[PDB]
């Protein structure tokens, strides 16, 4: 019912990934953001480590965008692996391109 | 000095594109957003037409993200064509991947 910035939850927005990958990707984001104390000038580094973790673990090439606010996007009409989720104030968009 | 939502200006954030392409890409964004009256539920379509215009005019594959708010991103340490700019409340991120 009621959290704060310590025990806040991951909220899925949209994904085409398998359940087990959704869990890995979101737990990784959780630990990366927490390590850096959630600082905003640290988010470029979080975006970088997300992209590297996923390149290594699911093959290349991933894009990662972190934001606060609203967004509208387009990459492909084709199927591709993507995930969009919220962790507190940050929204992570990650997806893979051929 | 002073504008409104009709004669608002394009504000460059970051780019690796040539001057003449910056001009083409930003004028295109201007006309696409203006046609759709700047509506927010229209922005997915604007993101789509941006991506298609650039695929056709500069070769594939482009990604386009439109947002309001703050953002931190990562695709590559390598050189790639990208552009980030603001038009009023909307921020356009567009870049090309091999």
């Amino acid at each position: 019912h009621h959290v704060d910035d310590d025990d806040k939850m991951i909220e899925m927005i949209a994904t085409t990934m398998s359940v087990p990958r959704q869990v890995e990707v979101t737990e990784k984001f959780k630990s990366l953001v927490t390590a850096h104390n959630g600082k905003d000038e640290e988010m470029k580094d979080v975006a970088q480590d997300m992209k590297n973790y996923m390149d290594e673990k699911y093959g290349r090439v991933w894009q990662c965008v972190i934001l606060t606010g609203s967004y509208w996007m387009h990459f492909s009409h084709e199927p591709f692996l993507s995930i969009q989720f919220r962790y507190g104030r940050h929204i992570c968009l990650a997806w893979r391109t051929p």
